[PDB]
């Protein structure tokens, strides 16, 4: 079909895991710069969706301690994964009103940045870094997922990110491990729905990182 | 198995399709009295369909009644696809907040449960042309209602009188009508995600209908 297969092609995902000049919602979420770069030194990482082990799709290209907190860089590629998101996509009609201005459509990148818009890391306090799940709203602020189909344009969706900075990305990015289906999908889909304080949140992270969304495909 | 047929067993919703004592925030729409009595007196009535949404192809079951009264309009459907409940009953099975279950005495029950969460709301599309089941109404007070006993539905919402319930009760006492699937559901999902204070305004006709100061199955 050509098209249905442009649509499947691997989504990066960019963003931040936790913003060093923010103040967690709870202790548990303390997460200091001293301890990330102590971990990085040490301490490749799965990427699933909303933390179930059993929705793998695809796994971390980059981490990086820039300067306002953690930074990490991930590839969705799961086919069956993307296929189900290239379906529902079909039937969404915020994916059908399109993008801002002078970006081109891309239902299946559209649909992620309106599905799971946040970013977050499950970690412990060998490997304190479990994996980052792609979520409707991280726990921590800032954690606004940016998806695109080239890693460098997502990188370039963040000011904060300097031109040093991709340059230690760029040195990390360059079967399905998926195991659920879409009646999954559809069941995490009302846990999300009750998320207190989700799009106000979501719009507080835009706003905290710079991504007007009149220059990606945030939804919020 | 067993409990699986079980939950696939017909479900019943009601509340006000509209709200008398209520001003659309945005007019457009309109309520008022003399014309719904006017309106639903007309023409047996013929078969009012339930869909998702308002999309056609996602038909779950139809209204099985409709009263004047006290406060506004107030309808009585019955959920009954197979193929709808289905698919529902897997998602729920993959959902979190449906795991957590209800409160106090009110015993499990996933199916009622998870479209609760999905559709807290009622819309009302002969100039009545269908009812929908949706995740919030434009108009206030449209708190959906899942249960399997009809009367005991009814029992949820206070301004209701023995008199109403009278008329109602008189009233609910072919083929699979669903044509969509679960990725249809899954696009619909991310559209709610992005309906704008979609708790908040939940919360509200939960007062506004009095189903806070008693039990159910809303999750708002
Ligand atoms: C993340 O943003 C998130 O969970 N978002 C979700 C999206 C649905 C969300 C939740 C509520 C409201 C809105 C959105 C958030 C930043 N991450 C976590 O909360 C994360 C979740 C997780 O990993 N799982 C659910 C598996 N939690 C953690 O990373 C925590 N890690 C641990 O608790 C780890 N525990 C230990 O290392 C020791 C446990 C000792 C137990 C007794 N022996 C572990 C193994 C569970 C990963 C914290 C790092 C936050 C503590």
């Amino acid at each position: 079909d050509e098209q249905q297969s442009q649509a499947v092609a691997p989504v990066y995902v960019g963003g931040f895991l936790a913003r060093y000049d923010q103040s967690p919602d709870e202790a548990e979420l303390l997460l200091p710069r001293d301890v990330v770069e102590h971990w990085l030194h040490a301490q490749a990482l799965p990427l699933n969706i909303n933390h179930d082990d059993t929705a793998v799709v695809g796994h971390v290209a980059a981490m990086q301690s820039v300067r306002d907190g953690l930074f990490c860089l991930g590839c969705v590629t799961s086919p069956r994964f993307l296929e189900i998101v290239r379906r529902a996509s079909e039937k969404s009609e915020l994916v059908s009103r399109g993008p801002v201005s002078p970006l081109q459509p891309d239902k299946v990148v559209e649909f992620l940045s309106g599905s799971y818009a946040g970013l977050s890391l499950s970690s412990r306090r060998t490997t304190p870094f479990k994996h980052v799940a792609l979520c409707s709203v991280g726990r921590r602020r800032g954690t606004l997922a940016v998806y695109g189909r080239d890693p460098e344009w997502v990188t370039q969706r963040f000011p904060d990110l300097t031109a040093a900075d991709r340059d230690g990305l760029r040195a990390q990015w360059q079967g399905d491990p998926f195991r659920s289906d879409s009646y999954g999908l559809l069941g995490n889909s009302v846990d999300a729905l009750y998320i207190r304080e989700r799009l106000p949140k979501l719009r507080y992270d835009k706003q905290l990182v710079g991504v007007t969304e009149r220059e990606s495909y945030v939804k919020a």
